[PDB]
């Protein structure tokens, strides 16, 4: 509806806070662009000193003393000035707003409980409009006021140069716009591209249990690291397409730079309306201008979000971060990349620098005596900006291509790796309901692709605000180094301005209904205090990184000035020198403020590393065990106990001591829960026995491979989960390993009551499976698992209440196929329904698991059993 909207009020006191503090931020933003026409001052009176002093070795009334301390006493001057008005604007602005924003929470609190018969996302709403009218509108007016003004004087000092700069301006403003509009096409372009390897992901991790049975890791393993390269390539492309276009936008300001300054130079030297100050000023002042618009785009962004969530509440009303030295170590084969990525870094590193450099090139030319040689001077600097554009275009291209690159493929590793490992962990790993298949896919999606910002790009920054250091020390030693050690004592401060600014940012009825009106109230004193306090230090923090420039400058001139009348040095050196450290300097702050991506990122590692670096009680990928020959499945039990620790509710598992010879069935009726399904996990190994023993042959389940044991038995879940490739990928899928010929799949299809059926189809053979088929019929898709579990021709069957199908014509038909299965082979079948024939075997376990009935169908008649139960 509105942003003025939010503010309800029409008390005096919010709105004279509010005011106040607008005022000031109003005064802080007029006083950058008047420092910059002191600044423009001083350059001319630099430059009027240094032309006389050249033309006094081949006036004299100005006295460069009493000059530099006069400018310094104004630095100092406006310095106090930011500092009182910026603590004025954050301390009453985020005053008044916690005071409003409370109240909004007091009025809606009192509002909500008295009528009629996403609280925490609420919580983080009103957060956020707090957070919109704190120091976003404080900030985006200040910085509104810079530049508004910068553009007016800019525009009054002289109306042609600010002219050709603002008719350049706009195609950095298409290209910044493309950029922003690319950031998130390319985030949805990738989401799609990455569809597919987590529709495979989830496919696989929901049902582990079919895929653990049949021995497929290897195969959806292969799968997942297929489908990721069409990933991987989009990541690729928008790591290019964006170098590319920030590659664009630095060589289009360094053009703008070279066009400023040589019809600046025009102007100067041939019509003359121009001093060489007042061009420093425009110049400077544009520039500014740009600056402030494009930090701006937060807080309009703030502004925002805001008016959205008080639209949400308008009609309410009325595990450890250590490791990261193995992240190398796991990014090794990504070695060039990277560097060639570090190579990158080291180049646009020195950029800034390098513009510190010509600029002050650009003023201490303007005192040449040859006009000749002064436009000759000119047109090399020129020149040389236009080439330092090139070079940052390419050098921002590569830069972005290389580390994009590296990112990618360390995070195809992660997840491939990541994937493999979790196939390879046991099946009560799965049931932590910490790691569950939304979990999972979440730490495979996200985690991987996050850990590359502690990998690739986080080296770049290093390395770019580690040359940046080097060579603005470099430039500001080599010149003067008195000069540069003064300017050094206030660099921890200017680094500190924005190194510390993430550490402080982060940091009815029966009820009478009156009783919380007074309990609520006087609980609120508690967070107003510590807004306030908070309100307080932000104040002071902020205003100390906005004035310690300022005293940083008039220091530095100050003692600029004693040493140019005193030592023969330069005023171009002293531009170079204090110029130089203060860019470097706020590079490196701003480098410091890595946390919000590292700590996660470290986070992110450590949780995979956790992950990969565990060793399960029950490993697929272990070779371990003793069993080879002759297998004929003489399961044995012996006082198994159970505790099934994902919930402790049938810990007394016990009474299971049945033992069957080869060729037997073995029919499991008991209770509905906790007396059906444990001992096909027992028998699958997805569980080891806690207290007992599972006697599979001469050898016992603990000591025998579990790849080799699950190779012999064939599974049949209860409901048949099928995978969506093909028939065929659905039915030798059983053996997954080799010697899967086409034959021995027709007769498992005969065996299975399916050969008719999988022949009507037109698709004979290379149907799809899924929702591009037709097959949702149960008794269809469970007649292909049971081709799937028999193609392997196992020893031992493990039934786990199959025909569930509400339809009896396709009961039938799944019935006789998993008959026509059996064939004289083990196996231990679960039927809750009575198809099943009852002279298979003997009922024996009962609700506790207790096995005591033995008789061939004539002690159920005296024992109560699964028929003799029922009937009474
Ligand atoms: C002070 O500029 C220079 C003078 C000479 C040279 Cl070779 C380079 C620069 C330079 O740094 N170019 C980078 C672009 C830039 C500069 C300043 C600002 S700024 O934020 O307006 N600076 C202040 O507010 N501090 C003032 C500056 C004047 C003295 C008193 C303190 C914003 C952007
Ligand atoms: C824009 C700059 C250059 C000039 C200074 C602007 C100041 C005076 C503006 C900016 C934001 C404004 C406030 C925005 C919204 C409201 C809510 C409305 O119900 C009463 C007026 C009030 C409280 C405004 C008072 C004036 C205000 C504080
Ligand atoms: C809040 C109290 C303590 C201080 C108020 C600070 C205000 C009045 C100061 C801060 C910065 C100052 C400006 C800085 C530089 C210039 C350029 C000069 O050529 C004319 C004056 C002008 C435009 C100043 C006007 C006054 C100014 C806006
Ligand atoms: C329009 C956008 C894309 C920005 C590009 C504008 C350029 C091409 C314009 C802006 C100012 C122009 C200059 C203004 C005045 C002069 C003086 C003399 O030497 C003749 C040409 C010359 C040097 C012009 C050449 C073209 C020029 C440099
Ligand atoms: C395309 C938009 C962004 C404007 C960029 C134009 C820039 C790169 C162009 C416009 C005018 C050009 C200048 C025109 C003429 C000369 C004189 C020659 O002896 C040296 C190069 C020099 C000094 C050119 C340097 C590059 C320059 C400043
Ligand atoms: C050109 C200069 C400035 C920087 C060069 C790049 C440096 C900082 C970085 C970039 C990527 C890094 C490599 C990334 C991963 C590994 C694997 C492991 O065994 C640790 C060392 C090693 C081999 C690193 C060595 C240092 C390295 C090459
Ligand atoms: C994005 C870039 C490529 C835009 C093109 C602008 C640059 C590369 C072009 C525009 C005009 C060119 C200048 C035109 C003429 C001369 C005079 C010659 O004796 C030295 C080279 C020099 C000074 C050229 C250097 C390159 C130049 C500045
Ligand atoms: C890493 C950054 C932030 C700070 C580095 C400060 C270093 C480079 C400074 C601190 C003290 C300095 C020295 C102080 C005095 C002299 C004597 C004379 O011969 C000039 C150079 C020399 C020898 C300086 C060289 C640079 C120096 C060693
Ligand atoms: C590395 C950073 C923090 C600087 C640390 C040293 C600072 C605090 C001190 C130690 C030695 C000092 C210098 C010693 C001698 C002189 C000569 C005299 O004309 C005063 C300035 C000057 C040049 C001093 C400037 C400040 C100085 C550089």
């Amino acid at each position: 509806v509105g942003f003025f909207q939010l503010f309800r009020f029409s008390s005096s006191t919010d709105i004279w806070l509010m005011f106040v503090g607008s005022l000031c931020a109003f005064l802080h933003g007029i006083a950058q662009p008047g420092v910059l026409l002191i600044f423009g001052t001083m350059t001319d009176v630099f430059i009027d000193y240094d032309v006389e002093l050249q033309e006094l070795q081949i006036c004299g009334l100005l006295n460069i003393e009493s000059e530099m301390i006069k400018f310094a006493s104004y630095y100092a001057g406006i310095a106090v000035a930011v500092l009182i008005t910026g603590y004025i604007q954050i301390c009453f602005w985020v005053i008044a707003a916690a005071r409003q924003i409370q109240k909004m929470r007091k009025f809606y609190f009192r509002r909500i409980m008295r009528m009629e018969i996403l609280n925490t996302r609420f919580s983080d709403d009103i957060n956020k409009i707090n957070d919109a009218i704190a120091d976003q509108m404080a900030l985006f007016i200040q910085r509104m006021t810079s530049t508004i003004c910068g553009f007016l004087l800019g525009f009054f000092r002289g109306w042609k140069l600010t002219l050709v700069i603002i008719s350049v301006s706009p195609l950095i403003g298409i290209g910044a716009a493309t950029i922003g509009l690319s950031v998130s096409k390319f985030t949805d372009y990738e989401l799609k591209a990455y569809a597919k390897a987590g529709v495979v992901a989830d496919e696989v991790i929901s049902s582990m249990r079919t895929v653990a049975a049949f021995g497929g890791e290897k195969r959806e393993v292969e799968r997942y690291e297929k489908n990721l390269v069409f990933a991987q390539r989009w990541g690729i492309r928008k790591g290019i397409v964006m170098g590319f276009f920030t590659g664009f936008v630095w060589c289009l300001i360094f053009l703008c730079y070279a066009l400023a300054f040589w019809y600046g130079s025009t102007l100067v030297l041939d019509e003359g309306e121009y001093t060489p100050g007042t061009l420093v000023q425009i110049f400077l002042s544009v520039i500014v201008g740009a600056l402030n618009l494009g930090n701006a785009s937060p807080c309009l962004e703030a502004f925002a979000t805001g008016r959205a969530a008080a639209t949400s509440i308008f009609e309410t009303i009325d595990v450890e971060p250590a490791p990261v030295r193995r992240i190398l170590k796991f990014s090794a084969p990504e070695w060039p990349y990277m560097l060639v990525g570090s190579v990158g870094a080291a180049v646009n590193g020195t950029v800034t620098p390098l513009y510190a450099f010509l600029f002050s090139q650009i003023l201490g030319t303007f005192s040449i005596p040859d006009k000749e040689e002064q436009r000759s001077q000119i047109n090399g600097v020129c020149l040389l900006f236009v080439a330092m554009g090139c070079v940052s275009l390419f050098t921002q291209f590569l830069q972005g291509y290389a580390f994009a690159k590296s990112g990618e493929l360390l995070t195809k590793r992660l997840r491939k790796f990541g994937f493999r490992a979790m196939l390879g962990q046991d099946i009560a790993w799965f049931d932590d309901l910490r790691n569950s298949p939304g979990a999972l896919t979440t730490r495979l999606a996200t985690d991987a692709s996050q850990v590359q910002g502690a990998a690739g790009s986080q080296i770049g920054m290093i390395v770019n605000s580690f040359t940046n250091v080097t060579v603005a020390m470099i430039i500001a030693f080599s010149f003067s180094w008195k000069l540069s050690l003064v300017i050094l004592c206030f660099f921890p401060f200017l680094a500190l301005s924005g190194a510390t600014q993430t550490r402080m940012l982060t940091g009815a009825g029966i009820g009478k209904e009156r009783r919380f009106i007074e309990a609520l109230e006087t609980e609120l004193e508690k967070p107003f205090k510590t807004a306030i306090q908070k309100a307080n230090i932000y104040g002071f923090c902020f205003a100390f990184a906005q004035c310690i420039m300022f005293i940083a400058n008039s220091a530095s001139y100050r003692y600029g000035g004693y040493l140019i009348s005193n030592e023969g040095l330069h005023f171009s050196y002293v531009f170079r020198v204090i110029s130089a450290v203060v860019l470097s300097a706020t590079a490196l702050g701003r480098a410091f403020s890595y946390t919000p991506s590292y700590a996660k990122a470290k986070i992110s590692a450590a949780r995979f590393f956790q992950l990969l670096d565990r060793q399960p009680p029950i490993s697929v990928y272990n070779t371990a065990g003793e069993k080879w020959d002759n297998f004929q499945g003489k399961i044995d039990f012996v006082d198994c106990k159970f505790t099934y620790p994902s919930r402790p509710d049938s810990q007394v598992l016990n009474g299971l001591s049945v033992s069957i010879s080869p060729g037997q069935t073995l029919a499991f009726v008991g209770s509905s829960g906790c007396g059906k399904s444990t001992s096909i996990q027992l028998l699958e190994r997805f569980y080891d026995p806690d207290q007992g023993k599972v006697m599979i042959d001469g050898h016992d389940s603990k000591k025998v491979n579990v790849q080799f044991l699950r190779s012999n038995i064939g599974i049949v879940s209860q409901e048949p989960v099928l995978f969506a490739c093909s028939i065929m990928d659905n039915i030798k899928y059983g053996d997954n390993t080799k010697e899967i010929p086409m034959e021995r799949v027709i007769a498992a299809a005969k065996q299975a009551q399916l050969h008719d059926f999988v022949m009507s189809l037109p698709e004979k053979y290379e149907t799809n499976v899924g929702s591009q088929g037709s097959q949702l019929s149960r008794g269809e898709k469970q007649r292909i698992a049971i081709a799937r579990a028999i193609v392997r021709d196992p020893k031992i069957l493990l039934l786990d209440e199959a025909t569930s199908a509400l339809d009896t014509e396709s009961e039938k038909t799944v019935q006789v196929a998993l008959d026509k299965a059996r064939e004289g082979r083990t196996c231990i079948v679960i039927a809750h329904r009575l198809s099943t024939i009852q002279n298979a075997d003997i009922i024996a376990v009962m609700a506790q698991g207790v096995v005591i009935e033995k008789g061939t169908h004539e002690e159920l008649m005296a024992q109560k059993g699964a028929y003799y139960k029922l009937v009474t």
